[PDB]
């Protein structure tokens, strides 16, 4: 029972942290565990998040340090069938999840980085075959 409670408690913390960043601008390669930062290249002069950076920030609240890169996140935790998705699960885009990543919020909502950190409907186009549970 404590397992379930800890999972639920962790999930709530991570969602709260992610949601607190709504509106922060996209920055190519920006951000990480400690919050938004300048990125590189096109993002060198912009403080913000890319998808990977935002996930690292949000999940750090549950005492988890996620790998850098969506492609590396796709290779940790438990692979989940999308039909069995729960809030807190990670959704991936591109071949082997290397293009991007977002956090499922339940009811076909996800926290993603668009032009800014935002809550969006789930996008199925280009979605990787599995989701990932780390909590």
């Amino acid at each position: 029972g404590v397992r379930a409670m800890d999972y639920q408690q962790a999930t709530d913390v991570v969602i709260a942290r992610g949601l607190s960043q709504r509106g922060v601008p996209f920055s190519w390669a920006g951000g990480g565990i400690n919050g938004p930062t300048r990125g590189t290249g096109t993002g060198a002069n912009t403080v913000g998040f890319d998808a990977s950076g935002l996930m690292q920030y949000a999940y750090a609240g549950a005492g988890i340090k996620l790998p850098r890169s969506s492609g590396a996140m796709y290779r940790v935790g438990q692979k989940i069938l999308p039909q069995q998705a729960r809030k807190g699960d990670l959704i991936f885009y591109g071949p082997e999840g290397t293009q991007s990543v977002a956090m499922y919020l339940g009811n076909n909502q996800m926290l993603e980085v668009g032009d800014v950190v935002q809550v969006s409907p789930v996008r199925t186009a280009g979605m990787a075959p599995y989701m990932v549970r780390v909590l």
